[PDB]
RNA sequence: GGCCGCGGCAGGUUCGAGUCCUGCCGCGAUCGCCAC
């Protein structure tokens, strides 16, 4: 099995075991510790100080409070200080706000420098309304902590939890939200399987209404979207989820899938099958954070993707790779080969300004007229995916996002045939062709 | 870094470009939005 029974069998899934907690309780007892003893103001937020973290995920936030009046400079400098003197070990690798992830006692810490505001209205940071939402969230959260630890674990086995570039799904903050919005998990599904991409759903006001696009309000600033970096597609995604729990519940919903070793013989024969061009275009990785490189391996891949389209090769799907040392750019297009010649129109065969014009130009083929207008025979320069791509890559750079075009230019390669089976690309090139059966949530 | 705008200014492609492609600059009041 019943709708119930599963959701037993899934807590055992979701919250973590006592082992686990007790670790953390020893790494914030010693946090709390050596913080106090710098005499700084601070405030523990996150899914750890509403103990609504999932099991295996153990991660302590830790938001430090300064003066107002400080610039973004004192912030960033005194923020990192703290971070590193309370902290075990440490790394410092931001995007935009600077903070530093660590260790303590064996736990991941994060030391997040923020300002210490009197109502969250004009904002200076973008991470000032996280002290805010704790604020808010703590008293209504309490009782439903497990409801969320379902929402999330449920997001998470599907891969449309988290709100980063990588993932543009459900951020762990607008999934409370959900939870104090509809109460369970269950009442989540069920609502949520009526959802548009125009739905609103305000929590502050107890009300739900359409607007301009997927809006979920947040109670703390009503100008802003929690759900702002949640894709239309990861939304239908849910959506769809929702409506095939609904129908026939399974524990399966929360197991996550993992991708299976698919043979580069078997994977020669569907694209066979498929008689499509597989293609890929191979480049160094640029030293970039995750935040920064994604958003522009979306675009590379986009850029591309839209270049062969008006070029008629008809492309399919696209999709993108990013291993430790190289990226992947993956293409299918159903031309894997197009006539050298095409036809151009000119023009009508009244003015002859433009006609002798259209005509004056040295052609191979002559012109000829049709349905009242003049029309020519003009050559391609390239009649494959191919040849077409690395033309493109090379003299256009500079468009595919900053820093992926600029290790573009430096070097890439175009892989095609069984050389790109044999590159780390399967699970990339079997999602994106709809193989079946390449997944497995088997333990 | 990515994305959305009102704008323009050139260049490329074409018989023909406010309209397709590329480069550059200004301004977004919720110091435009996202990332914690
Ligand atoms: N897209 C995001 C990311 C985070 N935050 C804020 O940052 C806090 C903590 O950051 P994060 O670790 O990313 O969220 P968690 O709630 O801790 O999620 P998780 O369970 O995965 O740790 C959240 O409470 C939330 O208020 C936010 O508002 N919007
Ligand atoms: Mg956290
Ligand atoms: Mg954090």
């Amino acid at each position: 099995m019943k709708v119930e029974e599963i959701l037993e069998k899934a807590l055992e899934l979701v919250i973590p075991d006592e082992e686990e907690v007790r670790k953390g309780r020893e790494a914030e007892e010693e946090l709390r510790r050596r913080l106090d003893e710098l005499g700084v103001e601070y405030v523990f937020v996150g899914s750890y100080a509403r103990n609504t973290w999932l099991k295996g995920s153990l991660e302590i936030d830790v938001f430090l409070l300064f003066p107002e009046e400080f610039s973004k400079e004192e912030l960033r400098e005194r923020g990192l200080e703290i971070g590193k003197a309370v902290l075990d070990s440490y790394e410092i690798r931001y995007a935009e706000h600077p903070y530093v992830h660590g260790v303590v006692k064996g736990v991941e810490v994060d030391v997040v420098p923020c300002y210490k505001l009197k109502e969250p209205k004009n904002i200076k940071s973008a991470v000032d309304r996280t002290p805010f939402h704790h604020k808010w969230l703590e008293g209504r959260i309490k009782g439903k902590e497990n409801e969320v630890r379902l929402l999330k674990g449920f997001l998470k086995a599907n891969g449309i939890y988290g709100a980063e570039y990588k993932v543009r799904g459900f951020s762990g903050y607008l999934c409370e939200l959900l939870i104090v919005f509809y109460g369970s998990f269950l009442e989540t599904v069920k609502n949520a399987r009526r959802w548009t991409r125009r739905t609103v759903i305000d929590v502050a006001k107890g009300e739900v209404r359409k607007g301009e696009e997927f809006f979920v309000v947040d109670p703390v600033d009503e100008k802003r979207n929690v759900a702002a970096n949640l894709s239309l597609d990861n939304l239908a995604r849910f959506v769809h989820l929702c409506r095939e729990f609904m129908e026939a519940p399974s524990l399966g919903f929360f197991k996550p899938k993992h991708p299976l070793e698919i043979e580069p013989e078997r994977l020669r024969k569907i694209v066979e099958e498929r008689g499509t061009a597989v293609f890929a275009v191979k480049f160094r990785k640029p030293d970039i954070v995750d935040d920064n490189l994604y958003p522009q391996l979306e675009r590379a891949s986009r850029k591309i993707f839209e270049f062969l389209e008006r070029e008629n090769f008809m492309p399919l799907r696209s999709a993108f790779k990013a291993s430790e040392e190289f990226c992947y750019l993956l293409f299918e297009c159903q031309i894997k080969e197009i006539s050298r010649v095409f036809r151009r129109m000119g023009p009508q065969f009244e003015d002859e300004r433009n006609v002798k014009k259209f005509l004056s130009r040295n052609r191979a083929f002559r012109p000829f007229i049709e349905n009242g207008r003049w029309w020519a025979f003009e050559m391609r320069k390239f009649t494959t995916p191919e040849e077409g791509v690395r033309s493109y890559a090379s003299t256009h750079w500079h468009t595919l996002g900053k820093n992926v075009g600029e290790s573009i230019r430096e070097y890439f390669e175009i892989i095609s045939g069984e050389k790109l089976f044999k590159e780390p690309v399967t699970a990339e090139l079997c999602e994106m062709m709809g193989v079946k059966d390449s997944n497995s949530s088997s333990v």
